């Protein structure tokens, strides 16, 4: 009216005593309340969210009033859509903070009049916590009432005799409600209970509203289906609860996830739904995301369900071990060929291209096939655009293979790289049966952290000493004494040789008394000796004895990881189109509805045993 | 009789009538002395210990449930009862005659939980909640971003400031427990991520390169007896900025302990360097001997 200032007061307060007789003037001057010079510019919030900011009990009376001096004017529109315009908070129309203080009845009203139910605040604020954000909720008034557990506001504002928004629309982000209900989820006992029946409600809501089509199956910007960014981000809670639901009144039950066949007293014949479980790649299948993509560290305890944990022995007691002995079978004759071929070779100089002979037909039935492993292994990982050693593996090969068809010296050199190099992937395998790769938990710590760094800092130790003593012979004059081969030169680095040879830890060195030789450099020469040599590999030794006792989850955790990555590999290799596991299950209309696919809808079928 | 339990004595509860309530939880009598139609005490004089009511209700405080009961609501309430009554000054500022704050003596002998108590408490009624620690800046639904003060947490050692307490002088059995309070452990963090790693490897990777810097100069030096100092030549010169970088860590390293008046071997460092520095000065056989020692 006066000033911007003066009407915050007056509003801030709570009582229109210092507004009344306001709008006869507003109306004199042609004063519109919806003018933004009456706005901070810092930001742009107007009188109605620097109102709803303030709130007594619910109730800043003067709301209503100073609507009806909006009316005055004749605009609410402009008025109740005015957005923060700023990068902190962007958007944020007042119908959000309302929702977000959470008075029903100036919900009622604001919605009545008619704001929106649409405003897509998307101010650094409300992004997720590692975007900047404080607080990520959908950038939706109807899914910031869900996030924030306020069942009666969603009621309202999913149907009510005015404007009413539909869980359709998604956000900014591809997100709709139900994936911003999964993004904030949580794995506590509180941020659980609310979510878990907050999400079956609304999406029967989706349902009964929209009997045609499901919300379940709208995919975000990424294309993950709610399913899908449940199970990334790791939320236990809400994933575990979304496998197991069943819808119980049949009236609509066309979109329920556990079955029922038969319960013969006290076994019970239940049936779980997959359809968005398995599919090799061809829909980003929850099982692919869970088994190669996932760093996560609930991605173990997941797996703990019912309907995936026996889908790996499904998979594991058919087609599960057979292609792995093959291929382990396979695997071990083809390297053992490579050192047949490799063993058997003419040597004492002189690697030509030899084969005239019936006796090299051996050798070139050994080398052909080393170069078919070769671009086996290569067409393995071309097909990607222990993960890119047997693809280095075949590259070498392939060296061996061009350098032998020159024919030329110094051109076998790459053969034994080969061979080591394959016998080194032989541990890729190793890492399945009868416990096998045990090592490939404790060579994580050892190779590239533990054993590495103790020997850069005792190599670093011991070089430093060498050159002390190497500059420790003029004074305590010239004299290395013969080790329990180096004698005084100065040429530039057989000292380092002979050195060494000298710090193997191998005859406890000699003893002195009355000494004649150099006399203090014995003295330094021994007690760095025990310090490096009893100290620091013990301190290393306790360091393994200490560190080994970590093994809690993961060896059998470790060992069907094992299963996942190679069985789905395994599958992922060959045709999954022809008769293969995850069988059928039950016809139409108990099949049907699709969350996934046809009347059968694939299931399998678990028999739980129970007495009630 | 009245000293504490480490100089022979049996009870110490701060030599003062009203401490002797205090810490005996007489809340009634508490209210009698500091105001009643007769003569009537403050909490202002401080003991023949340099304390003051709060600094011996902090002394007797112990970690037991019952123990922590009691005491955390009673220091409050002589807190208050303090600002109305002196609704000018706070008693809080008030040091014992070691100049420690009554936090800082529960910092020392590890009281964890008093301070851990101290450390959140705000005033509710806004009458006076101008002595509150903990604040409230905006909740936007399941988010507070809450706000907690430090005042004599960090000063690097200008006011005797908590942290040091905590970190360099403490031996206390609670010393770790304690740390694991909100605005401590975020501070680790908040002067880690900036300051905290940056520095650490400038220093680290400085102190490498100097170490192999000296090994250069020892193992390029002219061998066979005769150590005098040749410094007259272009290939030296390596030797010279080798040796010249040398003594200056020396000397750096010594500055670094003389402002205390690995914690002195850093030191003893530097003095052998200096020996050898002397040693080179004087250019004769038997002077070299020392680089070695400085080396390893």
């Amino acid at each position: 009216v006066f000033n911007r200032p003066i009407l915050f007061d007056i509003v801030s307060r709570g009582s229109t005593a210092d507004l009344d007789g306001l709008l006869p003037f507003l109306l004199t001057h042609k004063k519109r309340l919806t003018d933004e010079e009456f706005r901070e510019p810092s930001t742009g919030k107007t009188c109605l969210p620097k109102a709803l900011l303030n709130l007594s009990n619910g109730r800043n009376d003067t709301i209503p009033v100073l609507l009806d001096i909006a009316e005055r004017t004749g605009n609410m529109r402009e008025f109740i859509n005015s957005p923060f315009r700023d990068i902190y908070y962007r958007g944020q129309t007042a119908l959000h903070i309302a929702i977000e203080r959470r008075c029903k009845h100036y919900v009622e009203l604001l919605v009545a009049q008619g704001a929106d139910v649409h405003a897509q605040a998307r101010g650094r604020f409300f992004q997720p916590k590692d975007e900047g954000g404080y607080f990520y909720f959908g950038e939706l008034p109807l899914s910031l009432a869900a996030c924030t557990n306020q069942p009666h506001i969603v009621n309202y504002l999913t149907e009510n005799p005015h404007k009413k928004a539909d869980m359709r629309r998604q956000d900014s982000r591809g997100n709709t409600v139900l994936h911003a209900l999964v993004a904030i989820a949580d794995n506590t006992r509180e941020n659980t209970k609310f979510v878990t029946k907050m999400y079956d409600l609304l999406l029967l809501k989706c349902a009964r509203l929209f009997p045609d089509s499901n919300l379940e199956a709208v995919l975000n910007n990424d294309g993950l289906s709610p399913l899908m960014m449940a199970a990334k981000t790791g939320k236990i809670g809400i994933f575990q609860h979304i496998i197991r639901r069943e819808v119980t009144d049949e009236d609509t039950r066309h979109l329920s996830r556990k079955f029922k066949d038969w319960a013969y007293g006290p076994v019970y014949s239940s049936l779980y739904d997959l359809s968005s479980l398995d599919t090799c790649g061809e829909e980003a299948s929850v099982l692919e995301i869970l088994v190669y993509n996932s760093k996560i560290e609930n991605r173990h305890e997941m797996l703990a369900v019912e309907p995936i944990n026996e889908l790996l022995r499904d998979k594991w007691r058919k087609f599960g071990a057979v292609s792995f002995y093959i291929n382990v079978v396979s695997y071990l004759c083809a390297m053992v060929i490579f050192t047949l071929t490799a063993y058997y070779q003419p040597l004492e100089g002189t690697p030509p291209y030899p084969y005239r002979t019936t006796v090299d037909y051996l050798r070139l039935a050994g080398e052909v096939i080393t170069l078919f492993t070769g671009v086996l292994f290569f067409f393995t990982n071309i097909k990607d655009l222990f993960q890119l050693l047997y693809f280095i593996y075949s590259v070498l090969v392939i060296v061996s293979a061009a350098l032998y068809l020159a024919g030329i010296e110094a051109y076998l050199a790459v053969m034994v790289f080969a061979l080591v190099l394959g016998w080194m992937n032989a541990l890729y395998f190793t890492r399945g049966l009868k416990l096998t790769g045990t090592y490939s938990i404790m060579i994580q710590k050892i190779l590239f952290k533990d054993l590495f760094r103790f020997l850069l800092v005792y190599l670093l130790f011991m070089i430093g000493y060498a050159s002390a003593l190497v500059s420790l012979l003029n004074p305590c004059a010239n004299m290395k004494v013969c080790n329990e081969s180096c004698r005084d030169s100065e040429t530039f680095s057989t000292f380092l040789l002979d050195l060494f040879k000298l710090t193997i830890g191998m005859g406890d060195l000699e003893m002195l008394s009355s000494t004649k030789y150099p006399v203090v450099f014995i003295i330094l020469l021994v007690t760095y000796i025990i310090l490096t040599f009893v100290l620091l590999l013990n301190m290393l030794i306790a360091l393994m004895g200490e560190t080994v006792g970590q093994v809690s989850k993961e060896s059998k955790h470790i060992w069907k990881l094992q299963w996942a990555t190679t069985i789905l590999d395994i599958e992922r290799s060959f045709p999954v189109f022809l008769r293969k596991a995850f069988r059928s299950g039950e016809m139409v209309t108990v099949g049907k509805s699709s969350d996934g696919t046809p009347d059968r809808r694939w299931c399998f079928r678990v028999d739980e045993v129970n007495w009630s």
